[PDB]
């Protein structure tokens, strides 16, 4: 909506812009909100677990467009999709929640560990393919504001 918040400014969105990194990557609190809102923006074409539907696969190693193995390509191709050659897609996220649902497609991933390449060293050893039934605790606390509370 508007009023008083972050979007923009937050401290996730500004170091996305210095080093491209997503601070919200096995944030649960932003995983949790991530899976919400991929749920209202993307599911719809993408499937419930983006295993693909009426749009590709996202859970997967293969993608027509490279860049969006990274967390900066994928962003851009959703900001920037405005009627281009990408797909059907439109900037209705503000950049956090941006971050938080790319957050959520990379948690999607059920994928070989090596080809995730949006996972640093550390996360790669955390990485295991997603499977249905998975439950982010509830209560979980973190960098985001859960979208409920
Ligand atoms: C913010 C929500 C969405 C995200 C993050 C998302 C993300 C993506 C990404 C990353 C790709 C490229 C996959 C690749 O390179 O292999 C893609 C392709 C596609 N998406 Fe989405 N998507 C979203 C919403 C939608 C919706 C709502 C629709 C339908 C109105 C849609 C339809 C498609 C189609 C048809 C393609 C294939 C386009 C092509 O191959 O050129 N997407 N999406
Ligand atoms: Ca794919």
């Amino acid at each position: 909506s508007q009023g008083k918040e972050g979007g923009r400014d937050t401290p996730a969105v500004k170091k996305f812009l210095e080093t491209g990194e997503n601070l919200y990557i096995d944030d649960k609190s932003c995983l949790r909100n991530g899976e919400s809102l991929f749920a209202t923006s993307c599911s719809g074409c993408h499937g419930h677990l983006a295993e693909g539907k009426l749009g590709p696969g996202l859970n997967d190693n293969y993608w027509t467009y490279p860049s969006n193995t990274t967390d900066v390509g994928l962003f851009a191709t959703i900001f920037g999709g405005a009627n281009g050659m990408m797909g059907p897609h439109n900037e209705n996220l503000t950049p956090d929640e941006m971050l938080q649902t790319i957050a959520w497609i990379r948690h999607l991933y059920t994928g070989p560990k090596q080809d995730a390449v949006w996972l640093n060293d550390e996360q790669k050893k955390a990485y295991t393919p997603y499977k249905q039934g998975e439950v982010i605790p509830k209560d979980a606390k973190g960098q985001c504001k859960p979208l409920d509370e």
